[PDB]
């Protein structure tokens, strides 16, 4: 083990102020008030919490803020095993202390800020799901491939915009998990992991298929 | 032509690319599938424009993220790439529109209206021509201005900007033919669902449309 | 007169074009399908037009597309007199074309796409429209000053969202006109001029205005 | 000081800065009035967050483009300004903030519940200060870490962040405390509306949080 090097711990660190952070601001947004006239409200809070502290925090320590991502740049060999299971575990503490406090202030149970489904099995919820975090490692991974210069605009708002169009996605099939580390949350403090595994099978796999099929198959 | 692996990581970064812009914003299409309320009209705006603005910044150097024949049509009119390069172009986005279908109506029903079908409401064939062309001109003549290298005052974000020239063509057209500006895009459900009404519209409106885009910017607008 | 130099015909060619197609997409959205929940709609179009055609066609005539924008590029003396009014003329014709095209294919008078009143008097409707396109002329001076090398972003969409931001703020009171060019179209076609001075006086001050205050006064 | 131009033109960008910021936002709260539905909600949240992506991009390099006096705190903890600067700074955007609200109120009406007006719906005085002060402390740090002068990597539009920072903490807090995250926007319509009520919670919040903001992204994340 023997971690050290005092920025890696400032690496985990922002990642965990900002998962509180992004956490925290996204269910005050979901939980703020039918479902279906919401969902762009929602969807527009969750991508733009990620074109923030993004912008905010990536210089310090890519700002992942999602496993699926830290797992979709450990894949990549961009990070080592060690910062990864540093960075997940930061992101599921903030999760968790985050949706502490949402699920605090808290409409009985209806909580759009839990990922059920709505309408597929479990084993379509895995396709939507991986599909959806796909092109957001994919996004992610391109956009901050070191080998490129024609990336001129922001890429935190681009990695934000690919959240919200995997919101805009998968809200109405499974309330679009697409961060294994935001299913787990609340999942956690409601006490309720029914059909959870799909909100982690779906996400990861969609990451590292994002990894491979970008460096072992389309940008060598 | 049919070898050196940057045409055809190219041509698979095409069918990626279209698999998963196809599947995202049919998945947006159905969902709550009832009622047509503005909501829904900048939703489904959104979510087909975002996908341009995210599988773009993701493949855009790997094959320049046409993922729509007109664009693919609008660049082979400015003569940015090859008749070779653009026949595998929309053959690979007329088949990644076709398996993202299949997925979003295997996970979908049958699909009364569906909307995610590109259909005609309140306009005659004549004048959803003329919607489909200008919707697509405006985004072609957007790609190729854009994309134009002898600019260097384009100092944002290109996938951003051809994604909400999408959008836009969506909050313009989603009304009256609910905003095809991509054959391969207006495909892929009518394949799966075999419902080619008024299909050719579709092919006529932005393939003519990315055409004039082409020669309106190089032959008029911006020569040379 | 004798205008001559080719690129200028372009520049007002180009106007012309863009004109049109900016008529014509953000009248389509306007009147696609009550009016108070279209307002998001209307704004996301109307900004959106303008962030695309400027990225379109800005190095071609600096896409003004907007009779108060070319005014106060008049006024910055950053534009001739005689590139001024055929910008003006370019941009009214055509305005008034694609506006032919749009109340064309039309709810009975309902039309959103016509500047009228709702809820304030005339000398009110004069200072709504006058903030509402000064906030407008002068992010186009701001981001258009040579004199910057901070504008590292993308300046067209600053410039559409300043569009965006006037209807969010002015599509209630007066249906946002801010675009003279944008508010004869209409009341060509229809033939209804009630109130369209309106939409004349309180533009074209706002844009002198955002001129004099950014160059005499904010930045020298 | 009190003399050289750089910082009396500086002060008066950020009184006509404020005054177009207040004016745009709060004729948006207005307009058309009845109704919290999601649809206002977005409506305001995008309404407040433009008006910083506009006036930024357009007054930023004259004043910084604070117009928020938990942003000019959060500068001052940073040690990008000097006291003086800053009291200048608040007393600027107190006063663009109240002009603006008087035009606004003088094309609306009294305003029953107005909205215009920074409260609270659903959360006691204790939470609406942690709500307020985390809306403001991803603000603040947004504007610190996009603002340092340290890094290369921010390609992308530094007022369309900050503005969509803004949009954020409305789309997060306008349920709850109607989203302030900035003292003079909830000060202007109080003063002239003349109804102070829980005003502390707008003021705790929105600075404390800033001040935050600052101290962890200099004193911890990003030192020196």
């Amino acid at each position: 083990r023997e971690f050290k090097s005092k920025n890696f711990w400032k690496a985990v660190l922002a990642e965990l102020v900002g998962m509180t952070l992004f956490i925290f601001l996204s269910l005050s947004a979901a939980i703020g008030n039918t479902n279906p006239d919401q969902e762009v409200k929602v969807s527009l809070a969750f991508g733009l919490a990620i074109a923030t502290l993004a912008q905010s925090l990536g210089h310090i320590s890519g700002a992942h803020l999602n496993p699926a991502v830290t797992l979709g740049m450990l894949a990549s060999c961009q990070i080592s095993v060690l910062k990864a299971v540093m960075y997940i575990v930061a992101q599921m503490l903030g999760s968790a202390l985050a949706s502490g406090i949402v699920y605090g202030t808290r409409n009985g149970n209806a909580n759009l800020g839990l990922n059920a489904l709505s309408g597929v099995t479990p084993s379509q919820g895995v396709g939507i799901e991986l599909l959806a975090t796909f092109q957001l490692v994919l996004c992610v991974i391109a956009v901050t491939d070191k080998r490129r210069r024609d990336v001129t605009g922001s890429a935190p708002l681009a990695i934000g915009l690919s959240v919200c169009l995997g919101h805009l996605a998968a809200i109405s099939y499974t309330g679009c998990g697409i961060n294994p580390a935001r299913s787990f949350g609340p999942a956690l403090i409601l006490n309720n992991f029914e059909n959870h595994w799909v909100y982690w099978v779906g996400p990861m796999c969609g990451g590292v298929a994002a990894a491979l099929i970008y460096d072992f198959l389309l940008a060598p």
